[PDB]
């Protein structure tokens, strides 16, 4: 009775052989820097969590930006810090330069490098061929340290994807969601956009790991090859699990759910119905035809699986033939 248990394939163990502080979180001591350091230039952006400005470091005339947190959950709030400490200095991580208490809301400020990034609404109908690849190799640089890390970011999308395209520079941020993979342990499902939640999450599978980002990558990568954003665009959560049954088909659906001996959601049986898998050439047209190789549609089709432990690694991924051409280092 209940589900079936489930453990990542790579990385599952390296928080046991930890120091507890490393993932203890909650024991963490903030260092605070000098709130006047920093000068608020204008809002970049406001979220459930956090409001984002542009700053400058009045000390020697630096762009940074601001991060300045809610007091909505606290242990959330050193989650984040923790996280974005014990990634510093990986490949395309955004690198957290200060914490700060902001006077007006009392709560912490994340100072961090600055990025000219473009919006992605404008950047993903610019981007060649060659420019999708080289990105993505640079998205998994981020995402197989973070998963040898023992953190899985639970908020992979394009958002949350900062690139200067005049400098290809990339850092992979908002780590607001991530969280410590623990094997066995059952995560909140309410995680991730919409559109880039993983089949997991939507039928309530609560003992999910790194695999999520590998989904959340595959919905990106088919928006950008395909030029349809976001690919999957469901209505809701439920509406979300019914179109990605529309490419995936049913049939593998109900094997997953059956495989983890998980129950769907009975109001899934007005409108799930029956769908056959479609091949990914039902996508390609004339207008993104130039993006779509035998190489992409073999990577997509790895990554867009079922069953999160089908799914390739970021380190897999990197190994993948549509990489071959991307010019490394
Ligand atoms: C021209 O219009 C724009 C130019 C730059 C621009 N840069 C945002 C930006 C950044 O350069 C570094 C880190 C973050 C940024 O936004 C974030 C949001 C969250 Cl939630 C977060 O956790 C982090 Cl770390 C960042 C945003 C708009």
């Amino acid at each position: 009775s209940g589900p079936v248990p489930s453990r990542a394939r790579v990385y599952t163990d390296v928080n046991t052989h930890r120091p507890r502080e490393y993932w203890d979180y909650e024991s963490h001591v903030v260092e605070w820097g000098n709130q006047d350091d920093y000068q608020l230039v204008r809002k970049l952006g406001r979220g459930k969590y956090s409001e984002v400005f542009e700053a400058i470091n009045i000390t020697n005339n630096e762009k940074v930006v601001v991060k300045i947190l809610k007091p909505v959950k606290k242990k959330k709030i050193k989650r984040e810090i923790k996280i974005l400490e014990n990634l510093r200095g990986g490949p395309n991580i955004i690198t957290l330069a200060d914490i700060v208490k902001d006077p007006v809301s009392r709560t912490p400020a994340l100072v961090f490098e600055h990025v000219n990034n473009t919006d992605f609404k404008q950047l993903y109908q610019t981007l060649t061929d060659y420019d999708i690849r080289f990105y993505m190799y640079e998205i998994l640089k981020a995402l197989d340290y973070c998963h040898s890390m023992g953190i899985m970011h639970r908020d992979v999308k394009p958002h949350n994807v900062m690139i200067d395209h005049e400098h290809r520079k990339l850092r992979l941020i908002d780590w607001g969601l991530a969280e410590f993979y623990h094997p066995g342990q059952e995560y909140n499902v309410r995680v991730a956009s919409r559109y880039f939640k993983g089949p997991e999450l939507l039928v309530d599978y609560q003992m999910y790991d790194y695999s999520l980002d590998m989904w959340s990558l595959g919905c990106m990568l088919a928006s950008m090859i395909f030029r349809k954003e976001p690919f999957f665009h469901g209505h809701d959560n439920y509406d979300q699990l019914v179109r990605i049954a529309k490419v995936l088909g049913t049939e593998d659906l109900y094997d997953y759910i059956d495989k983890y001996n998980i129950e769907l959601d009975p109001r899934f049986n007005d409108i799930l119905g029956r769908h056959s898998r479609k091949r990914w050439e039902r996508f390609v047209h004339s207008e993104n035809q130039h993006l779509v190789s035998p190489e992409a549609l073999d990577f997509l089709d790895k990554l867009l699986r079922y069953d999160h432990q089908s799914r390739l690694t970021a380190r897999e991924a990197m190994e993948h033939p549509y990489f071959y051409t991307v010019v490394k280092d």
